[PDB]
């Protein structure tokens, strides 16, 4: 993507994630081997909580992947960032992924 759409400092990155959480649009988690549909359930300055996919084998694959690309788009605007690790946690009595904010984020307003 054009470098125009790059968010680099942690305040700007978190600001986009806050908007993404409130918009509550679907996310796509992609790794070397597959993809699944998720959602940003919760956000703090230190953590992201992501919904499990519907297929258990996808969630297991995503828990051992070493890089995960997260995408979300609506009305011509796309969010894209990569995290290095997801772990399994709990949220509202269901399993969930936990990760941490990326150091950079793409907010592509093409």
């Amino acid at each position: 993507y054009h470098e125009q759409f790059l968010k680099q400092n942690p305040l700007a990155v978190l600001g986009v994630l806050r908007d993404l959480h409130k918009a509550a649009i679907p996310l796509r988690l992609s790794w070397n081997g597959g993809q699944l549909i998720s959602k940003l359930l919760a956000i703090t300055p230190d953590k992201l909580v992501l919904d499990f996919g519907s297929q258990a084998e996808d969630n297991i694959a995503v828990l051992k992947a070493q890089h995960i690309t997260i995408t979300a788009e609506t009305q011509g605007a796309k969010v894209e960032f990569t995290v290095e690790q997801l772990q399994q946690s709990e949220y509202l009595q269901l399993p969930a992924f936990i990760t941490v904010p990326p150091p950079t984020l793409w907010f592509v307003l093409e």
